[PDB]
């Protein structure tokens, strides 16, 4: 089931009964380029991986979500200071949506001239939301310094946000915040820690598996 709205700028296609991936096209120098988040549907309201560009883009995702679901967006997981990420972050704050991250990403949040999500986020944190739970880990400097993935253990679901490539990426693109002698370390601790993997959600292109997390060491060659 994928769902959109009117330009198609916004799009929720569904992985399973409870999850959805979240994609929203921003524009830059005339191209559309896309983004990928997750959205959780859960007993006590809707929780996020990611906001998405920027401000509009990120409350057009929200009332889609609130409408369709028929709940609340309470909690939001930030998994690096890009705009693609964190470009919603006054969104979320003004309306009392709780902006999880690690120190890290705050920290660069803030030195970006963002608003600052929590920083409540350890190396491994466990969460959760009704009845579904979410482990949040930092696996090392990749994509950036302070990328983390998001792993659903009642689904083996992996987000691996923009540490991870699609099989569309043919090369590493901007790489002025990446560690490219440490990103396959820190992909190998994500092979390390989750042995057994359905989906592995990427943070621009087409949803995969582990072999994702394979292609990306292939593109660090
Ligand atoms: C703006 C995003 C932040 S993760 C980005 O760097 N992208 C998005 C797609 C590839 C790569 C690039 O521009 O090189
Ligand atoms: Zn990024
Ligand atoms: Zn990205």
């Amino acid at each position: 089931t994928v769902i959109k709205n009117e330009t198609g700028t916004i799009s929720i296609s569904q992985l399973n009964k409870n999850v959805w991936v979240h994609t929203e096209l921003g524009s830059f120098n005339g191209e559309a380029v896309p983004s990928n988040g997750l959205v959780l549907n859960t007993s006590k309201g809707l929780v996020l991986v990611d906001s998405s560009w920027d401000d509009k883009l990120t409350k057009e995702l929200i009332e889609m979500v609130e409408k369709k679901f028929q709940k609340r967006v309470t909690d939001v997981i930030i998994t690096h200071a890009h705009a693609d990420r964190i470009g919603g972050i006054k969104t979320l704050k003004e309306r009392g949506i709780k902006a999880h991250s690690t120190a890290l990403t705050a920290e660069l949040a803030k030195k970006n001239g963002y608003e600052e999500p929590l920083g409540d986020l350890q190396t491994v944190t466990n969460l959760k939301f009704g009845n579904m739970k979410v482990e949040t880990f930092y696996p090392g400097k990749g994509h950036t310094e302070d990328n983390i993935v998001v792993w659903l253990p009642q689904y083996n679901i992996l987000v691996g946000g923009c540490l991870v490539k699609s099989t569309s990426a043919k090369d590493l693109g901007n790489v002025a915040d990446a560690y490219v002698n440490e990103w396959s370390t820190s992909i190998e601790n994500v092979l390390k820690r989750y042995r057994n993997i359905n989906a592995v959600v990427p943070g621009h292109g087409e949803v995969g598996d582990k072999g994702l997390l394979l292609h990306t060491l292939d593109l660090l060659k």
